[PDB]
């Protein structure tokens, strides 16, 4: 459906990645973040920016974070258990020696990640496609 | 055009918020940062998410930052000088009291701006609908 989301955490150089992906298109928001209070945040402004009706997570981590919680009912996202990445880190690795910061090289493997194609469509294209529709 | 950009520097309680409008549709972008760092950042995030051609600038500052032209330059955005935000201040307030931090009323607030209808459609349906067609 158009507002699916799976929500999971990836590691690198000490630091966490947060990554959201729309199941049905591939799409990608990520951020380095060192909490709760980080992937409320990042809950807040993915659905102010998409349809965000439900987050799926693979473990127990965020049924427990009072702060998640707050942030998906102000936003009116549920919360599922049982989701319905390493092509991130392979072209984070592609582009680490482009940036400083390891988050810099986050945001231009999403670009990539998103922008690309498989002709046919990009990850991006399918996202803004299956909401038109 | 699909890609026209409008970027913008607003301030409340002593803090910058970067503010990106999508001039067709009325949808925006903010974020409260610390300098072109954080704007090279932040044009670099907003490239990865939507089409973006040419982002507008009302004087010089952007001009004048070798971070800003490098995110530019890799994200193949052209910068343009003479443009082709109260709302976000109304919004903000309306919602200050429901957040601890300055950064998440703007997260609330843009939340509000790009999903509520001016009937009819909202700015988060319209940037959708325009890079459809
Ligand atoms: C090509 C390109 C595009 C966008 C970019 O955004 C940032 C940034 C930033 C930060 C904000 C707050 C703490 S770090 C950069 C840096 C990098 O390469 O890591 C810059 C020092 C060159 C960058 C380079
Ligand atoms: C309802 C709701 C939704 C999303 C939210 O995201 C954050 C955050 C954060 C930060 C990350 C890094 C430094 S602060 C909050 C906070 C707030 O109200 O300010 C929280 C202390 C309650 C929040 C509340």
């Amino acid at each position: 459906s158009p507002g699916i989301w799976q929500l999971d955490c990836t590691h690198l150089e000490g630091k966490v990645i947060l990554v959201a992906v729309h199941v049905a298109s591939g799409y990608i928001e990520a951020e380095v973040i060192p909490t709760g209070q980080e992937t409320a945040y990042f809950l807040l402004k993915l659905a102010g920016r998409w349809p965000v009706k439900t987050v799926h997570t693979d473990n127990g981590s965020n049924f427990t974070s009072t702060t998640v919680k707050a942030a998906c009912e102000w936003a009116g996202i549920k919360q599922e258990f049982g989701i319905p990445e390493k092509e991130l880190k392979k072209i984070i690795g592609q582009v680490r020696d482009q940036a400083e910061h390891l988050k810099t090289a986050v945001q231009m493997a999403v670009f990539i990640h998103n922008k690309k194609r498989k002709g046919g469509y990009s990850a991006g294209e399918r996202i803004v496609d299956i909401i038109a529709t």
